[PDB]
């Protein structure tokens, strides 16, 4: 708005262009396991990955572009970036940035048990100081860590939301009175009463149902990877209606029918394009191909 603006930097895990020791230094004698993206690679965006473990740091390659990356194509090269997308790593690919750090949702990943985005290190010029808020939360295992940025959590203990500063892990103090972040598939969602009410706001001139812009603030009506293993949501997906019509084949049986206007969300995302959605209530794998698909895809992005 003023002189100055800006974009994300506050929004979530992304990292600064690591000179060089930075992501490595960052990312060495960490917690257990902990990744982070930093930007330094070939192609129009930079794209890679350091994991930590026991000895140094294991930068991983990643490959990815401005297109849709749904599905696997047999393209040349994007008029904006440098070439065909697609996520590239330890002799796999993925599609998405946040669809390969959503690894560990499953089980486990490349090296360690379950890792996440680093501490912020690297001397940094931004300190977090927000006062966010929602329903508590309470933790499900034994507490146990590496970075004093995180808040290790111990089993049945109570934890508050203070802000969401990954797709895998929130902000909460614990019952010593330290703060930091704790793990979203490792603890249990409480609801207590007092989460949904706010201030009020109001309106001024309106008439008709907006769009699903902006998007919704952190809490109850949109928390980050709790139920999704693969598909992404930090923010909220695109939820409106379908862009193209594709039925389901007639020899087909538990098969998805997606024809353009209705609304389908991405239920169970696969790693070679077919992913299945919901439409209608009803939940099935259509070619996705001619719904807008899900996963590191912002309007203003500005990647390149």
């Amino acid at each position: 708005m003023a002189g100055n603006f800006d974009s994300e930097e506050r929004s979530s895990w992304y990292w600064g262009r690591l000179s060089r020791q930075e992501a490595v230094a960052l990312l060495q004698g960490q917690r257990h396991g902990v990744f982070l993206v930093r930007d330094s690679s070939t192609s129009p965006g930079d794209y890679v990955l350091s994991v930590s473990e026991n000895s140094r740091v294991s930068h991983y390659i990643i490959n990815s572009s401005g297109p849709r990356p749904p599905v696997p194509p047999s393209p040349a090269q994007p008029p904006p970036g440098v070439s065909p997308s697609r996520l590239r790593i330890g002799d796999q690919e993925f599609d998405s940035l946040p669809a390969l750090l959503e690894f560990y949702k499953i089980h486990y990943l490349d090296t360690t048990t379950l890792i996440e985005p680093v501490s912020r290190s690297r001397q940094g010029s931004g300190v977090i100081l927000r006062q966010e808020e929602a329903e508590y939360v309470r933790a499900l295992f034994d507490f146990n860590g590496n970075d004093e940025e995180d808040l290790p959590f111990k089993k049945g203990d109570i934890l508050r939301i203070r802000d969401k500063p990954e797709e895998q892990w929130w902000n909460a103090e614990d019952s010593e009175g330290k703060r930091g972040m704790i793990p979203v598939p490792y603890v249990e969602k409480y609801r207590p009463a007092s989460a949904s009410v706010s201030a009020l706001i109001g309106g001024n001139q309106e008439g008709s149902h907006p769009q699903p812009l902006g998007g919704p603030e952190p809490g109850p009506y949109a928390q980050p990877s709790v139920n999704t293993p693969l598909p992404n949501l930090q923010n909220g997906p695109i939820y409106a209606r379908v862009i193209q019509k594709r039925v389901p084949n007639a020899y087909d049986k538990t098969a998805l029918a997606l024809e353009v206007g209705e609304l389908v969300k991405v239920t169970k995302i696969n790693v070679s394009g077919q992913w299945e959605g919901e439409c209608n209530g009803k939940r099935g794998h259509f070619p996705f191909t001619h719904v807008r698909l899900l996963d590191q895809q912002n309007p203003e992005e500005d990647f390149s």
